[PDB]
């Protein structure tokens, strides 16, 4: 049959789900996790060959190896071998929607393993084997005889070979199908890839053993007392003398231990479970496990006879703490969380979706580094080393299913379908059995963008009754149906309601108090970091600080899916939707991370990291106020450096240890400081330094900082009179003025600044002119879903009002002669079609003292679409190794994006200063800088800016970073304002008002001069 | 109108029930009759089955229902006759002023069950009063019972009519016969005989 | 396969469940609740043959009538007829206890009848058979082809048979099993039939 195309059949001869295994047959090794001698790895080489559809697949293929197979590296996502292409699609199914059939062209892949087997495994015992992840779907066969079938991408597939098997060599076949009726429920927004992609093993049990266990932790009041409740169940031979033991261990030392035959209580009418024993041990001060300070104990189930043979052992790691949610708060160990949460694919550049350790640890060390304490499971059960890792580092995780419907219509279409309900159930149920022992895993997620189904409510409610230990979330269907624990919303704002008909996003702060409504708030999904965003996020992290039920969120998302390619010279560049023939494809909308594909920071990491932050600091007069934002632990790594600087000079400083409790206050009184009579602004910074090393970070590690304003001593020091006046040339085309051996030339038919020289050397490729654009962002674009479009977003409402392709109108161009200078006003109009959309109004002074002083003042049309910035900007002939510049940094900020950059002195290469964010965009923009140095220049006054060798017009059109090449000299644009980039979503407007150029009239003052 | 599952013979009761690989089968036996007779007006009460323990799955199709049809309480008696699953407490043979106090499923007097500290629901028996040859005594009881107590709603009698089977002697002569009659075994002889009628509907 | 004995195969192409229907094509018969043109009942006399297992069935019995059948009326529960013995247990399973599986030993009876349609349902639209109650699970073949398989002996299974009906006569095969994994979930206090 076509089992692959029939929902009621998901698997064929699969054992039941259960928590991870090993059989130990020592408690010893099952104690210290070491490697058990009873599960083998499978993962290496193998033969694989690609079909089109499981109809081309030779009969030969199960009894032998075929000769043009080739080998390959297992587990592996086929597509990133080259066999055919990845498929990025967001919502539209990668094939035509007609459940539950599949396209007849279905690429196979036909894998297979020659591989041995002790004859003592086969003596005794059972032998099975573990696929962790096949995709989609897939037939298995051992020594050309029919095994079973499994569907369900995301979770292991266990099947018992003890009759298939020999003493010696075997042979596995594994038919893997693209596509089947589990692709109905795998529609993520992400790449489409497929193949043995996690790892495969075999594991050997004996006849009588542990089937299955459950740990739990119940607590007093004050939790100063637990009681660890662990129930087993066996299979096999049931008899008088078996007994589990359960002893619990912190480190090497022995805190309890429970034994007991089998046979629970009586539960109904016929009695009770006989293959069943529930050992519960006492354990007083239990050390609490949390992300803070992830405790953990040791359980050891062993299986024995009474007189003292170990039968087998399991075990598993033990955090101690209870999640619950009472009175509208989700509380730890009864102290109320606040998530800093981010989504986590699991997505490597050159291997697709195979993870890998070193790269979880990778992303674990660098979430925590930046202040994330959580993550969800975007949008399926991990790797099972996941789990393990956030145990043991300590991050809250949200488990989910792996179910999400996008695609269909309406999308409840298949999860309000009771024929579906079997399918859905056993993704959420196996999910359940598997993880369940986890301290890591506080809440479990009932799958992704379906609607809301009355299958969801069913299996909301088998969670709840076989695990109430943590609560439950889903947000399909409007975030708040009767079927999640938390409002969970995706992209809701925190003023702005977006009142969709049926699944409005109300603004947080008023979700929580909607008529009736008393659940906490916590986003699922918020702040878009899809290429230059985030803009908007402090804005959350306050909401988030002041209002108790508002519990943080899950940022979208953690790390760009953007695969690697090679060109023509085998250099590799980063490609995403598209760049594989794959069509249709979402193009860049599969890119939305704070860190690019090699783990690499995007910039608004930093700005996450900064507003994520766990200490909070008031300032009164010199008084510092520390608050701690810990609930757990106390400030025992931690000290707290300051710094008093002028205008970046540094005055005074010191360090102060931090001795704060979790939610407490210290007060620290800094000493007398400078009262330097000098001018300039005095600016106080302080950052948390961690002195010792930890499991996660380096002695050193920054975890917090914030700055402040102290006095300012305003300029009031005349500058002296110059030697010197400046000479005016004319002439019908141009006003040139000469100071020594500086000269400036305007153009008298454009009205700009075409040329100057300093020396005899010409410092401008382009002449100076006003920029009220910039090369759209992904936020200004708005797409999700790639001919189509959207007419309010911001880029189509510049274009059509014509602000890209405006042209200057010179209205006035005049030059005088002053006492000590030379004066040169213009005036120009942009227009289009007859609309003056913008209008420009300069002075240039310069001055016997060589300087230029720029005065601009601009008017835009009320009715036209508030620009994206207000600035000028040339082409400088130069190109210099360094930017060295006074003002907010060191990274690229923007206006809604700059609460984490400081003012100071910076001094980077000028490569620094340019984002390679894949899609190109506006991007290294500075905002609060008071002066700028590059090569022999120098720009004063109090504007944001850019620069770097490409030029807007070029990244608004090339695609790819890859693609950008470097212009002749350095572009550079400096701007009086800047529009806010957006991020709430990036698929509809985003800049909030108050980040918008709505003013009417501009007012900016640069002085360009040389050093 | 009740789901057509019953595992009364597993060890313990709701072995398949609280399993979740039982889950698709019980499902559809619970779905296709709300699909099939929702919109009979004589209907009034879901039923998720009989003598099943209770199990996770029954909390699953309890809440199923509650979200398809809300017109409807859905009951269940399995594990308790007062559990998670159930909007109605709705014993078998639970006695009127005597308790029977079995461990985890006792049936306590239905007077003494309505009051159970922070029990609130209507109690109406699902099976009471066991017909079984010369029987019904202490029915009055019942009944002065449900007069006086609001919450007390009733019950449903078990039951209607004989199982018996009709068989036929050396000359042709019929005769009503039970469990073993058919030389199957083993088999629960009479105990298929609990009716208020006999099988040709006279009445006892 | 033996779909009789794996909980997670509970029917095969059955199609979904659905309020009486009539496919009444008059208003007025429809308000007034008489009879539908579109509805037949295929109840009367079928043919039977009763098998110790499935195993047992010729293979032959998709193609003919088997010339040992006899010809009985349906609905009928067949130890009705005699073919072998209602049993009657109480909470003790009548097979033994070992989920999924099921007696080798299986009573099978098979069920045939040769029909016949309005010629305007071979032009056109949906013709589905439906089968009130079936104990315990059964496949289902038309003209020799295979249908699909039900399970749940207290509900209706309905199939589509418009691909399989041809001009003239037409024959329905059924195989219907005594036991299967639904009998785990129908220990009901009654005959087993
Ligand atoms: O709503 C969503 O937005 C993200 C947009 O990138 C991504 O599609 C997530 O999977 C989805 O749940
Ligand atoms: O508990 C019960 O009692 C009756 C005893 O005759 C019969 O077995 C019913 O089916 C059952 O629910
Ligand atoms: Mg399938
Ligand atoms: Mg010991
Ligand atoms: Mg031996
Ligand atoms: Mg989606
Ligand atoms: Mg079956
Ligand atoms: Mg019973
Ligand atoms: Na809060
Ligand atoms: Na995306
Ligand atoms: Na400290
Ligand atoms: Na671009
Ligand atoms: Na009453
Ligand atoms: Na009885």
């Amino acid at each position: 049959r076509r089992d692959w195309e029939n929902p009621g059949v998901t698997q064929l001869n699969r054992l039941a789900a259960h928590p991870p295994f090993a059989s130990w047959r020592n408690s010893e090794e099952a104690r210290t996790d070491r490697p058990s001698q009873q599960l083998r790895s499978l993962n290496g080489e193998w033969r694989f060959a690609w079909f089109p559809a499981p109809e081309a697949v030779p009969e030969s293929w199960l009894e032998c190896d075929l000769p043009e197979a080739d080998t390959v590296v297992v587990p592996s996502n086929w597509q990133m071998h080259g066999y055919d292409a990845p498929i990025y699609t967001n919502v539209t199914y990668p094939i035509t929607v007609n459940p539950p059939f599949v396209p007849t062209e279905n690429p196979t892949g036909c894998y297979s393993l020659t591989f041995n087997v002790d004859e003592s495994w086969l003596q005794e015992g059972q032998t099975r084997i573990i696929f962790d992840g096949v995709n989609s779907a897939f037939h298995l066969w051992c020594n050309g005889r029919w095994v079973g079938y499994g569907q369900d991408s995301r979770l292991p597939s266990e099947f018992d070979l003890s009759a298939f098997l020999r003493a010696g060599e075997n042979r596995l076949a594994v038919m893997v199908l693209r596509w089947s009726d589990g692709s109905y429920l795998e529609d993520q927004d992400m790449w489409r890839m497929s193949g043995i992609f996690r790892d495969v093993s075999l594991l050997h049990k004996p006849t009588t053993q542990i089937s299955d266990f459950h740990v739990a932790t119940r607590f007093n009041d004050d939790f100063s007392r637990a009681v660890l409740e662990a129930e087993v169940q066996m299979c096999g031979e049931l008899r008088d003398y078996l007994r589990v033991t359960v002893s619990l261990w912190q480190g090497e030392t022995q805190v309890a231990s429970g034994t007991a035959p089998f046979g629970g209580e009586i539960i109904d009418e016929r009695g009770g479970y006989a293959d069943r024993v529930t050992l519960r041990l006492n354990v007083e001060n239990p050390k609490l496990w949390s992300a803070e300070i992830p405790n953990l104990y040791r359980a050891v189930v062993e299986l024995h006879t009474a007189d003292g043979t170990l039968i087998e052992a399991e075990a598993c790691d033990v955090g101690f703490r209870e999640v619950r949610i009472e009175n509208g708060l989700l509380l730890l160990n009864g102290k109320p969380l606040l998530i800093r949460g981010v989504n986590r694919h699991e997505h490597h550049p050159l291997h697709g979706q195979v993870m890998d350790e070193q790269t979880m640890v990778q992303d674990i060390l660098l979430m925590k580094q930046n202040n994330f304490n959580a993550v969800r499971c975007s949008h399926y059960p991990n790797h099972p080393l996941w789990y393990t890792l956030c145990d043991r580092y300590g991050l809250y995780v949200v488990d989910e299913a792996n179910i999400e419907t996008h695609g269909m219509v309406p999308m409840n279409r298949l999860t309000d379908d009771p024929r579906w309900l079997p399918a859905m159930s056993e993704r959420v149920t196996r999910m359940v059995q598997r993880d369940r022992n986890h301290p890591s895993v506080i809440i479990w997620s009932l799958g992704n963008e379906s609607g809301h189904g009355a299958n969801h409510d069913a299996l909301y409610r088998w969670i709840k009754s076989v695990d109430p230990s943590r609560p439950v979330q889903y947000e399909g269907g409007g975030a708040d149906t009767t079927a999640t624990d938390i409002i969970c919303p995706m992209y809701a704002r925190v003023d702005e309601d977006q009142p969709f008909p049926a699944v409005p996003k109300w603004s947080i702060k008023k979700w929580l108090s909607l008529p009736g409504e008393t659940r906490p708030l916590i986003l699922c999904e918020y702040a878009h970091a899809m290429g230059n965003s985030l803009g908007g996020f402090a804005k959350y992290w306050q909401a988030f600080r002041q209002y108790p039920r508002l519990q943080g969120g899950f940022v979208w998302d953690w790390v760009d899916q953007s695969l690697i390619k090679y060109d023509e010279n085998g250099n590799p560049w980063s490609a995403y939707g598209g760049d594989f023939g794959d069509t249709p494809n979402d193009r860049q909308f599969c890119m939305n991370g704070l860190v690019f594909a090699d783990r690499t920071p995007h910039p608004a990491l930093t700005e996450a990291k900064h507003q994520q932050q766990f200490f909070q600091f008031r300032l009164s007069g010199q008084t510092i106020e520390v608050t701690s934002e810990y609930l757990f632990r106390h400030s025992d790594n931690e000290l707290l450096h300051w710094m008093v600087a002028l205008d970046g000079k540094p005055l005074a400083s010191g360090e102060v240890p931090l001795d704060v409790a979790p939610q407490g206050k210290q007060l620290i009184e800094l000493p007398e400081l400078p009262q330097p009579e000098s001018a300039g602004q005095l600016w106080l910074t302080v950052r948390v330094v961690q002195p010792n090393a930890t499991a996660w970070s380096e002695a050193g590690h920054i975890s917090a900082w914030q700055q402040w304003r102290l006095a300012e001593n305003l300029s009031v020091t005349l500058p002296a009179a110059s030697h010197a006046i400046p000479h005016l040339t004319t002439s019908e085309m141009d006003f040139c003025i000469e100071l020594g051996n500086k000269r400036w030339q305007f153009n008298r038919q454009s009205g700009f600044l075409s040329q100057m020289w300093i020396g005899d050397k010409k410092q401008l490729l382009t002449p100076l002119r006003d920029q009220f654009t910039r090369a759209p962002l992904d936020n200004d674009i708005g797409v999700s879903e790639a001919t189509r479009i959207d007419p309010n977003a911001w880029v189509e409402r510049w274009k059509a009002a014509g602000h890209y392709q405006a042209e200057a109108a010179l209205l006035q161009c005049t030059a005088d002669t002053l006492a000590d200078a030379v004066l040169i006003t213009t005036a120009h109009a942009w227009q289009h079609q007859g609309k003056t959309l913008f209008i420009s109004r300069k002075t240039y002074r310069i001055d016997g003292s060589g300087q230029m002083a720029i005065t601009v003042d601009v008017e835009v049309a009320s009715d036209t679409p508030h620009p994206a910035r207000i600035g000028l900007n040339c082409q400088l002939a130069q190109v210099a190794e360094r930017v060295n510049w006074l003002g907010l940094g060191p990274q690229e900020n923007y206006p809604d994006r700059l609460t984490a950059a400081c003012f100071d002195r910076w001094d980077l290469p000028l490569s620094d200063m340019y984002t390679p964010y894949v899609f190109p965009s506006e991007n290294g923009l500075r905002c609060g800088t008071r002066e700028l140095n590059y090569g022999p220049h120098q720009w004063r006054g109090d504007f944001q800016f850019n620069i770097s060798r490409y030029s807007q017009q070029q990244l608004m059109e090339t695609s790819h970073r890859h693609l950008l090449h470097a212009e002749e000299g350095t572009w550079l644009n400096i701007d009086g304002f800047h529009m806010g980039i957006g991020g709430d979503d990036s698929w509809s407007p985003s800049v909030s008002a108050e980040f918008q150029l709505s003013a009417g009239r501009y007012h900016y003052q640069l002085v360009w001069c040389q050093k």
